[PDB]
């Protein structure tokens, strides 16, 4: 509250991890449905379905121009082309095993760098 702060956690290197955290994702052999925005004019159903379009691109591009104010909404947008994922397609179609297999591959990374 006023004048009584928690102790700083160091965030310097935030910028740093999250690039790197989001270069193995974009070189990952699953990544190929993710890499960038789901043409709306193409897949029937997209537009109007998905509220909240996401892909490796725009977070890319997000993440360059300082529109992350902190490593919580950069985690939130990566979130978010999972759950697009999973609300789009089946589990047992071959994207819907790629965003399983990206979640799973993004959690572990994650938690290993900041958890």
């Amino acid at each position: 509250s006023m004048s009584v702060k928690k102790p700083k956690r160091d965030d310097s290197k935030d910028l740093a991890l999250c690039s790197m955290i989001l270069t193995e994702m974009e070189t990952h052999e699953d990544a190929w449905p993710f890499l960038l925005p789901v043409n709306l004019k193409l897949v029937p159903g997209y537009k109007k379905v998905i509220k909240k379009p996401m892909d490796f691109s725009t977070i890319r591009e997000k993440l360059s121009s300082g529109q992350y104010p902190n490593l919580e909404t950069f985690a939130l947008d990566v979130r978010l082309v999972f759950d697009n994922c999973e609300t789009f397609n089946e589990d047992d179609s071959d994207i819907g095993r790629a965003g399983h297999n990206m979640r799973k591959y993004f959690e572990k990374k994650w938690t290993d760098t900041f958890k």
